[PDB]
């Protein structure tokens, strides 16, 4: 396999299904990612995260850098040997979780972890590079939700600066260069003349794949979708479109109606332990009394291994007992339900049928 | 398969080698019993217990009666449905967990939920029953350690006056009596006669099995040992003997070496969630900061899953994080410690050199 390659094998209006081929395997596009907090996705081991259908998963370089440590990991032989996932990995670039969880400047950020700590262009692609990361996220700037114009033009400006900067270290890097993909991030806020400027920007240093930031902070979705209309269709047609932090099923739905070809979200993962889990009937929280004596699958159509041998009485008493079982089978048959709902998105666009199913997907799912 | 079959098929000084037969499937002995609290062996699914070898588990009456319910258990077909374990499983009587967890009399004892509730031999045979335990644990009264012989005596012969009340329940119920087993518990604390008397009454009652109860509670290993110098020679020597409560590793080699055919303990499930992990040369504490960069298994010679994937490194970040991928692998490592003991014992046994093996079973693992 190469070290990149994305083709579309099929459209429906902006929609798109193909695959991205890299040196560690094929992903399926539209393509949903598990996300792999602290080099584990959550109760789930590796060859499980498989059996439902992923072809990637996330790597939070945040998480990471702190614990256990970028440069241990490397000594330990990179992610893929450390965790068992042998398959890519797309790993972000450590920017987000500073703002929200942990002193900013042109040169990049200081925090304490929640230790001092460091990013910038060049500590984040570094980083990535000693995690071993397949998908390497360019280094940017926050734009907190909602942004003046002002503001998030001079910090879309400075996020371009900091995205050829990420070219410039990847690059340098001859290992990473010849083994990795970088992609660029899209900002800009809601403003469509600084969505367009970004994409020229990006576009011109060039990237593997482009993500549009900024998005699923609070302007929800309608707002979203607005931006979406505009912002995707500036963006290269022939590279991935990764939609960063969107994961609601309906979200995706309407996502890739809108041109976008990858997603993450901790949801599955995070609502799932919390006792949500999803159905093509819309969500329900399996903690509620209504399921104690429910000899149904959580889900009267899913395939997963959870909905072939356990009820949701059995769940809803493990969840209520706090259970590791039980996070580890609600977790399991959310990013299953994941998976079936990207492998159905899939389908019905290869067979010029994805209005139709989005169209039915909500009639039920909202019904 | 018969309702119930033990047969010896190999011996060396006490220690025996074995089968029992039931209709759920076939238990070799000497065998450890993992522990299922409430419904689950913590952080494992029922297919990955078998994986390790186990061919038995036991359910907790106590737990199971609180959450989620005897009756309501009953109602969704019965533990073995209800949790995805189609082979046998043990119940215990619900008093020990009353006495330690949770109004005491000769009908039994009244409680409040750590709700009130209530257990007698009756309710107890009861509760097994709608469970649908392939083994019966006959309802007694605790003997603290340490008991004057006065009060031992006097609670050893309420106890043998109950495990009557527990075979008659028993076999009042067609269903339970033609498919499970009943097993009496031996008690009398440290004296040899009272001991004795147990026995003799329990016997003349008449068990599918005997357990010795009372000891793990504070005697320390050399008292053990010498109460089940004396204590299991009484108990009839066709039938399984069990030792409640006792799993360290040395604990059980030198109980084999004394007669005891069965075990349980939660030592491996528990202490594998908070970070000691069993090994041939002793037990170790991976978070200590000197597994940080140890690319090695968690054991040299473990043959199982989590020894041919993952190092000693991972685990330790995972156990130190607190995620639950960590209890997974931990647990699962440990139960099938415990179980490549008990094949080591069989094997030893069978081919008459178990003296042979506990002797460099000690040397080592206390090296
Ligand atoms: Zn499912
Ligand atoms: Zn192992």
């Amino acid at each position: 396999r190469p070290r990149f390659s994305f083709s579309i094998a099929a459209r429906e209006g902006k929609a798109r299904t193909g695959t991205i081929e890299m040196k560690r395997g094929v992903i399926r596009t539209p393509a949903f990612m598990p996300v792999g907090t602290a080099a584990t996705v959550k109760a789930l081991k590796p060859e499980t995260v498989r059996a439902t259908g992923a072809d990637i998963i996330l790597g939070n370089t945040y998480h990471l850098m702190l614990r256990p440590g970028a440069e241990r990991i490397a000594k330990l032989g990179g992610l893929h040997s450390f965790m068992g996932w042998d398959r890519p990995i797309l790993t972000d670039s450590g920017g987000f979780q500073v703002m929200s969880l942990s002193k900013q400047s042109e040169e990049g950020v200081t925090f304490k972890s929640h230790s001092r700590h460091m990013l910038s262009p060049e500590r984040s692609i570094e980083i990535q590079h000693l995690l071993g990361s397949d998908i390497v996220m360019a280094f940017d700037e926050v734009t907190p939700y909602p942004a003046t114009p002002s503001r998030a033009a001079s910090s879309m400006e400075r996020s371009m600066r900091w995205a050829k900067r990420s070219r410039d270290a990847f690059d340098s890097r001859k290992e990473q260069a010849e083994n990795a993909a970088l992609f660029g991030i899209q900002q800009g806020s809601v403003f469509e003349n600084l969505r367009q400027q970004s994409a020229d920007a990006l576009a011109e240093i060039g990237f593997d794949g482009y993500a549009v930031g900024g998005l699923s902070g609070g302007e929800g979705q309608d707002e979203m979708f607005r931006v979406l209309d505009f912002s995707v269709p500036m963006l290269p047609d022939d590279k991935p479109h990764y939609l960063m932090g969107v994961g609601k099923p309906d979200d995706i739905v309407g996502a890739v109606e809108r041109g976008i070809d990858m997603f993450d979200c901790v949801l599955p993962t995070r609502s799932g332990r919390n006792g949500q889990a999803f159905t093509w009937d819309g969500p329900i929280n399996i903690r509620n009394a209504r399921f104690s004596e429910d000899l149904k699958p959580l889900d009267s159509e899913c395939h997963c291994a959870v909905c072939q041998k356990w009820s949701r009485a059995y769940i809803h008493h493990l969840i209520r007992a706090g259970e590791i079982l039980g996070a580890m089978l609600m977790t399991e048959h959310n990013i299953a339900f994941y998976q079936q709902l990207m492998q159905k998105i899939r389908d019905s666009i290869s067979e010029g049928r994805f209005s139709q199913f989005a169209q039915d997907f909500r009639a039920r799912y909202f019904a």
